């Protein structure tokens, strides 16, 4: 059976350069810089890695709190360069592959699940945390990460909304993610943790989402705790092109978003979409929970050799929170 990913928790009491010292200790460093050396090389083109080299610092004026002190902390503590700690950081908010499900059981209560996949050799698996984020030994927040990467493409705001995120894939990443940073668009996975900090309730997280000008393109699903409290965002950087959300009265009683727009199909070559939808369709309703969501989650080829992690949650029931590591 899969295993539980590790749990830790952060403080946000303490300020933010030093708040995940405590949980990088727990971590062999070397393991950690040699994946992040690894990513830059790999993932970051050489074009990119020598503009963002020489303008970090005219771009860090730019870039919100408190990711970028998070992320100085981070080039401290690992003696790497703020340019490369940030384009690691930027790195996976790209060519990262989802399956996201919102669903509402027969009693109008709320499941959420999304499998992550990364189709590159890499320690993912390895580096991969739920952590708390508590505000005076509060959980303000749940989320799941990778060690180093200061974004939350999973999360949790306990009895108030959960979070995922999937890539929306229109080329040209790099060109107009640079460009946005510069104009004080935010990455995709840092608006997903500014959300679960800020947003009071699901209604204000949809409309945060939905609206908070962005780097790039993404899917956001997101539920909530009432019924009918479901919805997949299609963004833009600007702003939102497609609201799709939970319609009982119409017989849709989920929502699932790979990474394609929901209006068109699912590509021949890639087509996670119509497994996941025959899964709930023989799941049911009636017969609906995280359990049956993670079952849904682990066919193939919803479930593949690129699977990272799945996450299962209710913010109704927040202490049900749990990441799984795949093919570990
Ligand atoms: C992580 O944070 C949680 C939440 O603050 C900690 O749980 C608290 O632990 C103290 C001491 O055991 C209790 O007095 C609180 O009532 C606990 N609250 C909850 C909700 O559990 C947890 O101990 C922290 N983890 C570690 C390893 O320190
Ligand atoms: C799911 O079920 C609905 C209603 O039963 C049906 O119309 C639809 O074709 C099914 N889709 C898949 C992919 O099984
Ligand atoms: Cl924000
Ligand atoms: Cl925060
Ligand atoms: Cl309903
Ligand atoms: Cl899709
Ligand atoms: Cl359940």
């Amino acid at each position: 059976s899969p295993p539980a990913a590790p749990r830790f928790n952060v403080s946000l009491d303490s300020v933010p350069e030093l708040r995940w010292l405590p949980v990088l200790r727990h971590y062999d460093l070397d393991l950690v810089r040699a994946a992040m050396a690894q990513v830059i090389g790999d993932r970051v083109p050489k074009w990119v890695h020598v503009l963002i080299g020489k303008v970090v610092l005219e771009l860090e004026r730019f870039l919100p709190q408190p990711f970028t002190g998070e992320i100085r902390g981070m080039c401290d503590f690992m003696n790497l360069s703020l340019a490369d700690a940030l384009l690691v950081n930027l790195a996976y908010e790209s060519s990262v592959f989802a399956t996201s499900i919102v669903a509402q059981d027969s009693r109008g209560h709320i499941y959420h699940g999304r499998n992550l996949d990364y189709p590159f050799g890499n320690v993912l698996r390895k580096l991969t945390v739920d952590v708390q984020f508590l505000k005076n030994g509060q959980i303000a927040f749940t989320g799941t990460t990778f060690i180093g990467y200061v974004g939350l493409w999973t999360g949790q705001s306990p009895h108030k909304f959960t979070v995922s995120g999937d890539e929306r894939d229109k080329g040209w990443w790099w060109e107009n993610a640079i460009a946005a940073l510069f104009r004080r668009h935010i990455p995709v996975s840092w608006l997903i943790r500014a959300t679960l900090s800020e947003s009071e309730n699901f209604e204000a997280a949809v409309g945060k989402l939905a609206k908070t000008p962005l780097i790039a393109d993404v899917y956001y699903i997101v539920g909530g705790t009432s019924p009918r409290e479901g919805v997949v965002i299609t963004r833009n950087r600007d702003g939102p092109a497609d609201i799709w959300p939970l319609d009982p009265l119409n017989g849709a009683w989920f929502r699932v978003e790979t990474n394609y727009d929901h209006w068109k199909p699912a590509p021949k070559e890639d087509d996670r979409r119509t497994s996941a939808i025959k899964a709930l369709n023989a799941t049911g309703q009636a017969n609906l929970s995280l359990e049956a969501l993670f079952q849904i989650l682990s066919v193939v080829p919803v479930y593949n050799n690129f699977t990272i992690y799945t996450t299962v949650m209710s913010a109704g029931s927040p202490d049900k929170y749990m990441t799984r590591i795949r093919n570990p």
